[PDB]
């Protein structure tokens, strides 16, 4: 077993491992479009020869609180052959890619986890929360207060309005923590999946507003369920107008969407309970590669007064952290730690999805000052709720 | 149709309406113990004679942020006969009880809603969130950081340790927003439901720690599911120790609990995803009866700097609101409103369960200042997460 | 194996066979109340000794078209031990009871069939149709035309209004084909089943109108389903008023009832489709014991002009049948048959539930005259739709 | 929003609205074959431009009692964009098409309803009843009386016997109320759907008798269920022979068919209960456009003696109605009404599927004469049971 950057010759062995590892694997042509986002030296393989392990990262741009955009290494396509389990292949592949990612100057790495038990030990913390809402649209009535009581929304074919979707998404990704730049190859892929497949997905339709769009398709087996694959709204008016149109799908019983915990939809209805939470899971995981670069790069809440503390990340350094006027300064120190946590915990705090107080109650974050805990909670809170852009 | 305080003679007609209206109705003897909490003039009936409508409130004590305890009117036992629907009976009964509640000096009313679409129009807003977590305990391993790695926890018969449960709950209710005083008749009722019933519930067991207790019973139909009816933990150590014991129920596959969104349990595990959110619904609803008395009574976040605004509640007054050093002053004004909302929206903000920004995005809260929105969000936030005490 | 009238000593052996044969068997005390309706010589047993077969009939009064009431032998409690199958016990028991029934002067026998394949060969034809309607009452709105848009309906405890139920049912049974006299022991039994059982049925409630009553109970497992056990309405106004009250059970999702195919309920609603047919099965089976006495006793449709034919029942005689002015005369003849059918087919025609044309299309009824078929269809039609009274 | 006859340019916008509105939408090529049946001026669109509403009618021939064939406007392809709900688009489109249909000389309009609550208010009444029968063919034995105890039935490929299917269906449609002429484009469509689809329907087979045919296919998911899409039998012998062959599908557990309430199948079996009613819904809806032309065109039952009455249709005229010798005369009058009903109720009576007495019991039909009700019931009854031809 040796660990190497793959040559062109390795890619069929990687596609075989992929097919056998990932049921969602569309196939070589689709993976060749995601390959464009992978830099030179972005991939490792383990050969025994034949490919028994692989892992890569893609070049991404991730929006963090304060509308700051970070270069982000997106780990993906990670697989160990079922023949080579418990041989330390994952550990060796993650250590090598992390070395390259850190040396390349990325302040943050990110991934979507296939199981919740794997990535904590490599320093990844769950940083966004997926929340499925299912609306029984037969009972749904809009509240007297809800905006937009002509329609500004049009029912359209997605492929005929690519430009408008691209422009609305670009505005949304820059203003929302969790937003990711979507490269044009990923618009190619998205619009190809919109098409219906024999024995596969049904055709996707779009609802298009000047300041938002919703992409939806009827479920293959449940013909009374419409699944919203993506709703991007830049204004509250756009969000309400799009939900008025979705609730107008009179041939459906139910509309489902994978959204975020602060989605205002339930509050648009006279019965908030009609927007049922049917599923809840971790979305984007973060590994802070460079603690000072990450902490200094994001914006903090202006509401909390200036405060100074000493933060120790387990095997990640100790820092004098001063937060004031929405900005952090984070410098080396050997002064006594006032706060300690593993690297994964910092990733979970970083976008505002998890409260320092919640993590402290599990002893994942350790402090003897409850006042400092309240200050951390308030300062790391995000004004714009954190959302999940697209899986990678 | 006349509306009156019931006489002793009305109570059998009320118990008949109850039996026909509420499947959860245990029976007259149980309802006679809840009757003790109902003050003189706490009940209304509509006669046609026979009882075709009823509603009452109970005298409760509700903990709000800052560990402040308010006298609270708990509306319950509300029913209209299926023979007298759409005759305005509910509207007439709610108006009369609200008049009595306000005249009696209660700053707040509260209820548990049988449907989500009814109570908004009478000024009640959902104020707590029930979150069911189901753990697949066969995979559950505690994180290296989790506290308590002899056991301080004992498996006991609930009826033999009444004193210790009473004392732990008393400490928990005073320190937790949402906490309710539990009167001794309600301890009588709770310990009677612990007993097994032929063709009914299985026997309840307790796990008892010096600083917490968990009451649980195996599901009647699912013999591999244990349902935690109540876990009250005064310290993080007590919470972790109790979950170590629950995960040690080796004959179960699954442990379920109705908890709150900030329950630290998922963070105690190496796989956070094992604590699945299987259900989510509104818990306690609040109607603010007296806006200035309620706003002045609770504590606010010390992190946010002093600020002044003008709040209009639709048909509930306009107030100069000044929040500083964790305290509010709320005085009459005819100055221009900077914030407007219906009374129900204020109830939803009051315990910290809903963000002003979230309600603003649905246009339930109206302001032209985004800075004021961030300040309201931060100030109404609760340091101790809001929990739901017990249904009434 | 001998066949005898049971002595008092045989009854425990019969109750043992009953318990082992009938899952619906309430027990000896309940069966001892049904025993009162069984005449001297109304029962047979086969001993091997131990009881290996039994069958009995009860003295009933059955309403047929024209509001005519016939003495009816109600066969029931029919069982062969699982140890003595395929020994001709059923055939021997049915032949003996039929001999006694015919000799006693009963023009008709009736039963409720545990399977559809058994009773045709002994001359029983299905004569009524059970139709389960399930209403999704959350969508149900009454049509502008529906009657009864104070309520004349009261929600009551069944046991407190026995007299009123008895009187309404007496009026309904006399005016409805299929009606059966309900003896007071059967009112005792009905009101005992109204009571809730630990691990059993939930309590029954009644809706009481001057001209109808509905008995209903929440399903033991489905707490959002109310099952109407019995709705007896003497007027259309009573029927509509009772359904307005049932649709007002706001805590239920669904109301189900076992009714008849001509129940007007669907036509009371703006959406007829909301009253879904979820189940359909044979109800009351008839064996015509004496062809001329039965055909002469019922009323026929006044719309059809006088006509004469010759009817042959297979092994049941040949008759000159003259139908005019709503009356039949049915006399012996050896003239050529114009219509032939097995005895079971006549039972199926007798109350109007099945069309002669439908049975002719299956060749269960044989004629070469299509005009005679149309005349039979029209003449045997019932003005008041046929309903099923109560199982026996 | 303007309302217009579509130009060729509007049809892609209509196909987009169709795809988004109808999950059963096969696609443009299939809809272009149904377009042939749509006359010039048979279609309306609402533009906002883009298509936000559409509705059309097709030229059909409908068989009514007496084997009379009426020109019938078949409304279909009716959709409002989910963006333009509650703007009166349906009302405006139905009013315009009804104006054109009436002016064109159609005595009747018809449709298949996607929901039961929409079409009553535009004067459409449900006129046929779909009844799904599911037979457990493992228990099914034919009665000694059933016809056809060599087989006259052949198992064939539908596409190889098009001529014979066309000829049998032509005979059946002319002799059965509810029958519709099937144009050759609809035979093209039917035989194309017979072919199997990858990830779609399995191949269809036919059973062919000189006087009937059955088209059936194994269910895609349930491989032990055969679904009969269509059984057309001109004689009872053909019906019995076809069911003998279907019950001979020894690899199936269950045969299901969508038939009519008077299907003789259950009576062909020794156990009638084996032919279970698993589904029941409205089939064809009728709007009587011209009351006198429709009432005069159909045949009436010869059994009922001559009678005269005065019928008022709400906003549809008042008529002296004389029914005798199977014929009606229906002339204008201002004499006092003896019978009143909304137009939709007349459509429900017109083919014999609903009894005047049943509609009277719901107060949809109003009279003070019970004798007149019995006469209407008998006269509007259909000798040949009403069946549903094919959906449009
Ligand atoms: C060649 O590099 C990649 C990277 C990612 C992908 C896929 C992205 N999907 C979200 C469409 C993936 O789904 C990632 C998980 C493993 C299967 C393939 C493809 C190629
Ligand atoms: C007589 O006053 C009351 C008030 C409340 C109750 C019950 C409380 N449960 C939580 C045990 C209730 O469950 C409230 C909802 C309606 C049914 C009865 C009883 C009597
Ligand atoms: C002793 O005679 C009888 C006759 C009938 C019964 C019961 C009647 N039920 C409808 C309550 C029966 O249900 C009939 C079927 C067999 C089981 C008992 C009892 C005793
Ligand atoms: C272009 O005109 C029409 C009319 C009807 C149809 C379809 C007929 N099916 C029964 C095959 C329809 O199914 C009707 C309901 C809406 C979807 C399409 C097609 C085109």
């Amino acid at each position: 077993v040796t660990l190497c950057s793959p040559t062109e010759d390795d890619w069929p062995g990687m596609f075989l491992l992929a097919a056998a590892s990932f049921t969602d694997f569309i196939g070589p042509e689709s993976a060749t479009a995601w390959r464009t986002l992978v830099p030179t030296d972005g991939a490792v393989v383990v050969r025994d020869s034949e490919v028994v392990g692989m892992a890569l990262y893609m070049d991404l741009r991730l929006t963090v609180p304060g509308e700051v955009v970070l270069p982000t290494a997106g780990l993906s396509f990670v697989a160990v052959a079922p023949t080579h389990r418990r041989r330390g292949l994952l550990r060796a592949m993650c250590a090598e890619l992390h070395r390259r990612i850190a040396d390349s100057g990325y302040p943050v790495a990110a991934l979507h986890a296939s199981e919740g038990g794997i990535y904590g030990r490599f320093g990844y913390g769950p940083a966004t929360t997926l929340h499925e809402l299912t609306v029984d649209r037969r009972f749904a009535r809009f509240h007297a207060d809800a905006p937009g009581g002509g329609s500004s929304v049009r029912l359209v074919r997605p492929t005929e309005h690519r430009g408008e979707f691209e422009a609305i998404y670009e505005r949304w990704r820059q203003q929302v923590p969790g937003g990711l730049l979507r490269p044009q190859v990923l618009w190619d892929e998205l619009l190809a999946e919109a098409k219906a497949a024999p024995g596969g997905d049904r055709e996707s339709f779009a609802l298009l507003h000047p300041d938002g769009y919703a992409l939806y398709r009827v479920d293959r087996t449940d013909l009374k369920l419409a699944r919203v694959s993506e709703l991007r709204a830049v204004t509250a008016d756009a969000h309400c107008a799009l939900w008025r149109a979705l609730i107008g799908l009179d041939s459906m019983e139910r509309i489902s969407i994978i959204t975020h915990p602060q989605d205002p939809l339930p509050h648009l209805l006279t019965d908030t309970r009609l927007a049922r939470t049917t599923w809840r899971q971790d979305g984007l995981w973060l590994r802070i590669m460079n603690v000072p670069a990450a902490l200094e790069a994001r914006g903090y809440a202006h509401e909390v007064g200036e405060f100074s503390t000493v933060l120790e990340v387990s095997d990640g350094g100790r820092f004098a952290l001063k937060i004031g006027d929405g900005r952090a300064r984070c410098t080396p120190t050997d002064a006594a730690a006032e706060i300690e946590m593993d690297r994964d915990v910092l990733g979970s705090l970083y976008l505002g999805a998890h409260r320092a107080s919640t993590l402290a109650a599990a002893n994942r974050l350790r402090t003897k000052d409850s006042q400092l805990l309240r200050r951390l909670d308030a300062a790391f809170a995000s004004d714009v709720p954190v959302q999940t852009a697209f899986e990678f």
